[PDB]
């Protein structure tokens, strides 16, 4: 099996989208049993919240949905997941800090964007934007998740 944890600052816009998209992709390829997939936040501000309504609507526009509710990343996550894929530079620095504080860091911590064929390294926070900003994020997530999946296989 293989495990991937998607992470953003609040776990209500970007990482719930990446997670739903990745889950959709492995389900379509029938390999979903070989994957453990989750998402979480650097912060604890939104813990227990389902994703932003704009993220939910964005997903729904592509025939996708998620039962996720927000949680903070924990020490165990670093011990558990093979891959921790984050969205921007500040997430990456926060995760690199937290990883130095844990006994056993198994996870490879990477920008999701580093898998982008188009080389857009950063997936920016659409929270203060509109529906088009959510669509841009969705397209980045999709193409990165496709390349991540295809690189492994």
């Amino acid at each position: 099996s293989k495990s991937v944890l998607f992470v953003c600052l609040g776990n209500i816009c970007r990482s719930p989208i990446a997670e739903a998209v990745f889950r959709k992709l492995v389900t379509d390829e029938k390999v979903s049993d070989n994957w453990a997939i989750d998402s979480s936040a650097v912060s604890d501000w939104n813990v227990g919240r389902p994703p932003d309504p704009r993220a939910v609507s964005c997903l729904r526009n592509h025939g996708i949905s998620t039962a996720h509710k927000a949680r903070q990343i924990t020490k165990e996550d670093f011990a558990t997941f093979d891959y921790i894929l984050c969205m921007d530079e500040s997430n990456l620095r926060d995760l690199n800090r937290k990883s130095n504080q844990v006994k056993n860091c198994k996870a490879k911590i990477e920008l999701l964007g580093s898998y982008d064929p188009q080389k857009q390294l950063i997936i920016e926070d659409p929270y203060y934007g509109n529906d088009s900003d959510f669509e841009v994020v969705y397209q980045q997530c999709l193409r990165c998740c496709k390349a991540f999946l295809e690189k492994t296989y």
